[PDB]
């Protein structure tokens, strides 16, 4: 029960260090983990064969609350993932300047859990640099393992 995926999308790279970040405390804790940017994933059958997954996403939008862009087509597609019954945990780098801070994270937890997925921890939120989060990243980590 130690397969973990990873699937991020992220522009200038805050969610994907993110990623990065999660990834190292999970393989510490004797997690086997397939990290991997959304723009290289085919979106059918994405969650197959892993215990835990965790889905990174970025925010954006001129006027409205838009997914990363790689994200956007599993995010289109999520039920068809495996989602259902799947123990799933959300993550995001957003900026509180904008009122919807890290809004990707509320609309993919919300259909996750139409989905029928389990959501194990709330979604983690980073403002601004996420290296200045890295403890609050690495917590969030611990905290997703222990409520498994
Ligand atoms: C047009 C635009 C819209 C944005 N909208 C939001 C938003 O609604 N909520 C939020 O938290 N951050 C918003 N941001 C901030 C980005 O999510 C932030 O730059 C983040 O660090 C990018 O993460 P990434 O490098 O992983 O893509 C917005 C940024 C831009 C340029």
């Amino acid at each position: 029960s130690a397969k973990a995926l990873i699937v991020y999308g992220s522009t200038t790279g805050n969610t994907e260090y993110t990623a990065e970040t999660i990834a190292r405390e999970l393989a510490d804790a004797g997690y086997e983990v397939d990290s991997r940017d959304a723009a290289s994933v085919e979106c059918g059958g994405l969650f197959e064969g892993f215990d835990l997954v965790l889905l990174g996403c970025s925010t954006w939008g001129d006027d409205s609350i838009e997914l990363q862009d790689d994200f956007i087509p599993c995010f289109d597609s999520l039920e068809e993932t495996g989602a259902q019954g799947r123990k799933v945990a959300c993550f995001g780098c957003g900026d509180s300047s904008w009122e919807y801070f890290c809004g990707a994270v509320d609309a993919i937890e919300e259909k996750l859990k139409n989905l029928g997925a389990e959501i194990v921890q709330d979604g983690l939120r980073i403002d601004g640099d996420p290296r200045a989060a890295r403890d609050d990243i690495v917590g969030w980590a611990h905290d997703v393992r222990g409520a498994i």
